[PDB]
């Protein structure tokens, strides 16, 4: 049922002196020149790639033909996204056997196997081992990329803010060890930190904290007033109001760090004893109190609120804000819009100065970010007229909501996808089934939605630009897949890709419409299945073309035999958009190179 090697440097092994029996001799030079590697101290920078044609002799490999195969392995490492994998097969496949010298020994039949238990050997005890010797891989969060920084800026790094911390008053050390709970960890933020913990795991057991949360949410959610569906606010709110809406994002700096632990104390006990009672009053109460985490073979308390990582500070922070809400937040014009999360709040109201108040009140309230506030109030030096909001963009003038895309310059777009599954393999022999796996529902999930396809707020060309934007996406995760399929699934006859294709094609035109059509609303013209097929080949045509060489064929296969051309119902419609990629998505990385 094994068909997959995981990429992550966690399965790394500690390598061993020297081999057994089952392996070659050939290994131990490997191995001393891995141990002599890690020794030498150099001011010049480390490239990987070069450091293992060092450590692992070309005598191994046989060929310069054999060693850039399993080279390629390497750099997808050096490259990986969490998840991933390749398939074990690449390994041996394709391998030149007569060419390699210590098989010479070993009838044909049975090589494969030996260079299989081979590579894996190099790959688990020197080729990942190296990596998390000179780089510490972080979870940038941004999709399932992987950033790999230098281990000695990382402890650099790490020090700074451990030092800031125990300067402050958040981290203060208790003389001895041996109850920690919990283990500390500065994760590196976009041009700052956050300090979040592990279990252990095994803490009291998850049964015991989940049916624990479960009961919380019961109290936030019966005696606190329910916020209601962002979609149901958002709709209600524009068709009541007919003037210039006015409104305000603030982001909540550290809602997690900045809670008052005693207040919430008082709060604790406080609910109805028919729901928590003495059974966990204290139990609580005191484990916000007494935050015990271990460090570097010391132990610290953690008195910044609540800490992040901990089964309980979501649901206790979302049972904080919402106190919170009641305290300061009691003025507000009802006929206003107000919808929350846990960092964010989004305020608007066609009366502009109680914008301005609710600025300043929140600012009373709570420690926010002034650099990631946006508002469209004429005050400001920026006046934004969207807004940003729960992966969503409200612009308040025209009342039109479009899906947020979050794609840095220089992501590599290939990170914010999921194609390989541990828990449920596919052979290399199967590539249909990968590709058609790969172009499944789920994983765009949040860009079919009641904000992107209704008829009510949005116009049926916003729509549309919706669609398109959710196909480029798909479009992207199908060349991922199809770069998948060449280097791992080694395929050679692409011939099934053009119904996969076509099939996915339809299978979205169908949800689209019916989406549509659920959520039909007065600003609705005509929608048809031909219209939205068109909308989402010109999508796929926009991605495959930044390959042009590669897709080829493709390319003039789709100009050729699909309709291309719709006709529109908007004369307010720019149909320039559906002619290229969004700017948005136009600057994406999607060639895989080594970096480190």
């Amino acid at each position: 049922m094994v068909h997959y090697y995981r990429l992550s440097l966690k399965s790394r092994q500690k390598a061993p002196k020297i081999v057994n029996s089952k392996y070659n001799s050939i290994l131990n030079i490997a191995l001393k020149n891995f141990r002599l590697c890690k020794k030498h101290k150099t001011k010049k920078p480390v490239q990987i790639l070069a450091l293992l044609q060092e450590i692992i002799p070309k005598s191994y490999f046989g060929t310069t033909t054999n060693l850039k195969r399993f080279y390629k392995v390497v750099e997808k490492i050096l490259t990986q996204s969490s998840f991933e994998c390749i398939h074990l097969s690449v390994l041996h496949k394709c391998y030149d056997y007569d060419a390699i010298p210590w098989l010479q020994n070993v009838e044909p039949n049975l090589r494969p196997k030996l260079l299989l238990k081979h590579n894996l050997f190099l790959l688990d005890n020197i080729v990942k081992p190296i990596i998390a010797f000179y780089y510490k891989p972080i979870k940038t969060l941004n999709g399932h990329e992987i950033k790999f920084i230098r281990k000695e800026e990382y402890i650099s790094f790490e020090s700074k803010v451990f030092h800031k911390l125990k300067k402050m008053k958040y981290l203060v050390e208790v003389q001895d060890e041996v109850k920690p709970r919990g283990v500390l960890n500065i994760i590196p933020k976009q041009d700052n930190f956050r300090a979040i913990v592990s279990i252990f795991p095994d803490s009291a057991r998850k049964p015991f904290f989940k049916l624990l949360t479960s009961k919380i949410y019961k109290v936030l959610e019966e005696k606190y007033k329910t916020s209601g569906s962002l979609y149901t606010c958002w709709s209600e709110f524009t068709q009541k109001t007919q003037g210039q809406i006015y409104g305000i994002k603030v982001d909540i700096r550290d809602a997690y760090g900045n809670v008052k632990i005693p207040v919430l104390c008082k709060l604790i006990q406080s609910i109805p004893t028919h729901l928590l009672d003495s059974e966990k009053k204290n139990f609580i109460v005191d484990h916000i109190s007494n935050q015990f985490v271990a460090f570097r073979r010391k132990i610290y308390k953690w008195n910044h609120g609540l800490l992040q990582g901990d089964p309980l500070s979501g649901c206790l922070c979302e049972l904080y804000m919402a106190f919170m809400d009641r305290l300061y937040f009691s003025n507000l014009d009802k006929d206003a819009f107000i919808h929350r999360t846990v960092d964010d709040y989004f305020f608007c109201s066609p009366h502009p100065h109680k914008v301005y108040d609710f600025e300043l009140l929140i600012k009373g309230v709570y420690q926010v970010n002034p650099t990631k506030t946006r508002t469209n109030l004429p005050t400001h030096r920026h006046p934004q007229d969207e807004i940003p909001y729960c992966g969503k963009i409200f612009n308040l003038t025209t009342r039109q909501v479009r899906t947020l895309y979050k794609l840095p310059p220089n992501y590599e777009i290939r990170h914010k996808f999921k194609l390989w599954n541990f828990n449920n393999q596919i052979s290399d022999d199967n590539p249909a089934r990968f590709l058609q796996k790969a172009m499944d529902f789920p994983f765009i999930c949040n860009s079919f939605t009641k904000f992107e396809f209704n008829t009510v707020f949005n116009d049926q060309r916003t729509v549309f630009a919706n669609f398109y934007d959710a196909m480029i996406c798909v479009a992207y995760k199908f060349d991922a897949a199809m770069m998948a399929l060449r280097t791992s699934f080694l395929v050679n006859d692409f011939g099934f890709i053009w119904l996969v294709l076509s099939s996915t094609v339809r299978a979205y035109a169908s949800r689209a419409f019916k989406k549509i059509v659920t959520y039909k609303g007065g600003k609705y013209r005509k929608v048809t299945f031909q219209c939205l097929k068109s909308i989402a080949w010109r999508a796929f045509l926009a991605v495959l073309k930044r390959r042009t060489e590669i897709y080829k064929g493709l390319i003039d296969r789709i100009k050729s035999r699909e309709k291309l051309t719709m006709k529109f119902h908007d004369g307010e419609v720019d149909a320039s958009y559906f002619c290229k990629l969004p700017e948005k998505f136009r600057f994406v990385k999607i060639n895989r190179k080594a970096s480190i």
